[PDB]
DNA sequence: GCCGGTCGACCGGC
DNA sequence: GCCGGTCGACCGGC
């Protein structure tokens, strides 16, 4: 991680700030000043996806098309997660460029050599009671561990998350606590996956163990097996609480 | 429904009414278009007056009304309906730690948007705002399972007159600085057709539509649309159930197996 | 045209 | 302590 070293430094930066309103529900500003402080310290590695996307596509403009601009990701398991749809990069130019989008993969995207530090950024109100907030889809996940295993990409990316934790006076919010940690260093068996809550994977980056031991070929395998177990399951737990219930009042 | 007599009044009077932009810069979101629901509650708070509320004030207002009503339990009768309580209700705790100095604020999911009561009779409307322009992925309308445990408890209680749950889409364009209303829309839940209702169960198994797209030709009773829906809900759950083990367990067995 | 997966957090029941 | 349902939007591959 490009980030672990100067996290503390980081997390000393953000305590104290304070963004603008727990009604509307979002402290996501954050996110903005999180960034302000990578964009500083770490220039020429951190990128918004959308702000990566424009320079992969500006640092290649004799390559147009959206099967030629695809092969620039040079790994199917990036290009997933990053790219956007067919059209999106066919009709993408140096005049029209790419946006923020709502359904991006990662908040910042830290790039180094070859290598790419998926940052996600969340957000919790510690003056109310825990409760999860989405991580990633489940389903994403699967399918990128299916990915990995297939082109044998081990060593590409990690997926990681810093927790901005806030607190609100009277009329603005203020960061009380920081949390950082790696999704692949976590026991796979052991992450929540909520079906009802858009397949997302649920918890509190304070509370995310940190003890992995095997390797990223290991963690994808481990995952997929408590993945497709807890589909079957959600397939048999479905029946009991949607089904069952509800049979009296079918005739 | 209480807004339908007077939808031709709130119609002609957003045709054509520009608001500001968004300040965050972007257009998409509740945040753009936002201002033109304030404007709707305004009118609603300036026409009807005594019927409107937001969820959370109705319920400030019932429990202030009765001050020598106290803990949950009893907080809970003055509901006088089990269907009600069960689409309004904050939760135990919440309901015995409220106060006339520890009120209820607007909570994120909360059922209803605006409440337009009556006589007991209730409206839980919902104001929409839509980008005609851009707009093309059907929104979250409401839990597919809330809607269950409404129509059982509809059924198990026969309260068939009690409430309707109403929207009221308005559909703006972006004009340079402003946004323009080119359009509104109106529909009425139990009016559809139960079994044309699409459940995305991945989308926190809630129902999805544009409003300006639903069906409002349904004509059956309340009764029979509750078990007409709840036919509709038990057999699309078994299918997902079907289509999961397709989806996420097939697909990745070769890796695990 | 038809279908459905994904981001962002957020309580209360057992 | 611990599990999981709900609100509000949003876009691209068949
Ligand atoms: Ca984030
Ligand atoms: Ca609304």
């Amino acid at each position: 991680s490009f980030i672990k070293p100067i996290y503390q430094d980081i997390n000393s930066i953000l305590i104290g700030q304070k963004v603008k309103r727990s009604g509307h529900a979002a402290g996501e500003p954050f996110e903005k000043l999180v960034y302000k402080f990578l964009k500083e310290n770490l220039s020429d590695l951190t990128f918004k996806q959308y702000e990566y996307l424009n320079d992969l596509f500006m640092k290649n403009p004799a390559i147009i098309g959206h099967e030629a601009r695809y092969k620039l990701f040079n790994s199917p398991t990036l290009l997933f997660l990053l790219s956007r749809g067919k059209a999106a990069t066919e009709n993408w130019s140096i005049e029209n460029l790419f946006e923020e989008k709502q359904n991006d993969t990662a908040d910042i995207l830290l790039v180094k050599d070859q290598f790419y530090e998926l940052l996600d950024v969340k957000t919790r109100n510690i003056s109310k009671s825990a409760f999860a907030p989405n991580i990633i889809s489940a389903y994403k996940l699967a399918q990128t561990c299916a990915k990995m295993i297939d082109n044998k990409e081990f060593d590409l990316f990690d997926i990681n998350y810093l927790e901005v934790d806030w607190e609100l006076n009277g009329e603005d919010l203020v960061c009380v606590s920081t949390s950082f940690a790696e999704l692949f260093k976590s026991e796979p068996s052991e992450l929540y996956i909520n079906w009802a809550a858009a397949m997302q994977i649920q918890f509190h980056v304070r509370d995310l163990d940190q003890g992995f031991n095997g390797t990223r070929e290991e963690w994808a395998k481990s995952y997929l097996k408590h993945f497709v177990t807890q589909a079957e399951q959600r397939a048999i737990s479905m029946i009991d609480k949607f089904v069952k219930p509800f049979k009296k009042y079918i005739l």
